[PDB]
């Protein structure tokens, strides 16, 4: 079991978890038969590819490593250079116009590449919210964990769309590292930080101008809120209602959902898997863009369960599984460790 909040098993739970959900969901880029079927298989060697989903989390991290802090500078050129180095990890089309503006040494104002995204709107897509996990692993504070989660995602994600998606997924991953919680005190405290948040005037003009409804990321948490309430829930409902798409607004809610879903049994999915298997295997039971909500519901399922909850045969069929969890341990002994 985890242990206490913050401890060295859910900070590697949370990097493995992620890991797990980019290199298993990424499969499917969909049935729970046919799912079921496929996790079979790796049971008893870095035979499934990382995507962009875990090589931008690895850039953060190394960042937050390197400078003991967030700063910008360091992080944006840790991206463009990771790009560079390795491009074909499966990046957004928009993204990497960003990375090679970024490339550019007389580029010296590092968040501007993003905000010149989608005629000036910027991206609305989960690429800030599919890396972030790292920023709840180096910061306790709910404070912090928003300043840079916000920061870390406007690298490449300048829509309040966008940005607020990687704070919520952020958000609660902070929740997650702290253990033991009702659903109902999980699900009441991201709603309250995301109503505080939608009352933000660049919340509210980006909401209207992209026609959705006033308060979006909150809407959708009151959603997730009568869903988790109601019999027989499919997943017709659930991704007609929630979405499972490239967008930050149709897939960190979902990520939310299937967490919350799948901390108890359930008997379509066997027994035999654990919390955090079951959580994986439902999230990508949804379809859509499996890798990075695989990859959210992950980290936040990792933080919670801690790494005892990490099946072996799962982790070493992922390519880099060690290089992540030395970064997992990294974080811990820099950033919670004295
Ligand atoms: N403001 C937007 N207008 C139109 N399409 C967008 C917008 N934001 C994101 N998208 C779509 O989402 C995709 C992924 O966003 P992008 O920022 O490239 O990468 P990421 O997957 O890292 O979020 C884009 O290639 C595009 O199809
Ligand atoms: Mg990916």
């Amino acid at each position: 079991m985890a242990g206490a909040a913050r401890s060295l098993s859910r900070f590697r739970g949370c990097l493995a978890g992620a890991l797990l959900g980019d290199c298993v969901g990424s499969f499917y880029e969909v049935d729970l038969t046919s799912v079921l079927r496929h996790v079979q298989s790796l049971e008893p060697t870095e035979a499934l590819y990382y995507t962009d989903d875990t090589a931008m989390a690895r850039a953060l991290v190394q960042s937050l490593l390197a400078k003991e802090a967030f700063d910008e500078v360091d992080m944006a050129h840790r991206f463009a250079q990771e790009y560079k180095k390795d491009p074909d990890r499966g990046y957004g089309a928009g993204v990497v116009t960003v990375f090679k503006k970024l490339l550019n040494p007389k580029c010296r104002d590092v968040f501007e590449p993003a905000r010149a995204q989608f005629n000036g709107k910027g991206s609305y897509g989960n690429g800030g919210a599919m890396r972030v996990a790292g920023i709840s692993l180096a910061y306790s504070s709910v404070q912090d964990v928003q300043k840079f989660a916000r920061l870390s995602a406007q690298l490449t994600h300048a829509s309040s769309l966008g940005y607020n998606g990687a704070i919520l997924q952020a958000l609660a991953v902070h929740l997650a590292l702290q253990g033991e919680s009702s659903s109902e005190h999980f699900l009441k405290q991201l709603l309250g930080h995301m109503e505080d948040l939608e009352g933000d005037a660049q919340s509210v003009l980006d909401a209207r101008e992209l026609g959705m409804e006033e308060r979006p990321y909150s809407s959708r948490l009151k959603k997730i809120g009568e869903l988790l309430d109601q019999a027989s829930v499919t997943r017709e409902e659930v991704v007609s209602e929630l979405g499972n798409g490239i967008a930050a607004f149709e897939s960190v809610p979902t990520a939310i959902y299937c967490f919350l879903r799948c901390m108890e049994p359930d008997p379509e999915i066997p027994s035999a898997f654990n919390s955090l298997q079951r959580t994986l295997i439902y999230s990508i039971s949804l379809g859509g863009d499996t890798d990075t909500i695989a990859t959210m519901a992950g980290a936040i399922a990792g933080a919670y369960y801690g790494m005892d909850q990490v099946p072996e045969s799962w982790q070493q069929s992922c390519e880099g599984y060690e290089e992540t969890d030395i970064l997992a341990q990294s974080l811990h002994r820099v950033f919670q460790k004295s």
